[PDB]
């Protein structure tokens, strides 16, 4: 079954937005899943695509740039954190009090969410 998802020109998880939502958790005060490794961009993609995700790129990396800068976590480190959550499926710990990997937040939206009386 599946393997080659996204044949519908659609259907893939927005990998960018899951990484943004992980940064949103770090911002909010919920960083337990963070790691010390910096996985390869393409090796990350090879894991990610197995779970119905889009391939990440240098362009996607650049869009996370502000969040990465704000938190001090490189995108390749956030990739490695996300690799753990893929392999474990979240394991049972929540992130942002949610029980699933959410993808509804673009990096810019998470940036904007920082405007809680500071700006940025």
């Amino acid at each position: 079954d599946r393997q080659t998802a996204q044949a519908a020109g659609t259907d893939t998880t927005i990998t960018l937005n899951v990484l943004a939502w992980l940064y949103a958790a770090v911002i909010n005060g919920d960083r337990w899943f963070l790691n010390r490794f910096t996985t390869t961009l393409n090796d990350f993609n090879l894991v990610a695509m197995k779970y119905n995700y889009e391939p990440l790129t240098q362009d996607h990396v650049d869009i996370l740039g502000p969040l990465s800068a704000q938190t001090g976590i490189a995108v390749l480190d956030m990739c490695a954190a996300l690799k753990e959550l893929l392999q474990n499926g979240m394991n049972g710990r929540t992130i942002l009090g949610s029980t699933i990997l959410e993808d509804e937040f673009t990096p810019f939206d998470v940036v904007r969410q920082c405007s809680g009386v500071t700006f940025q």
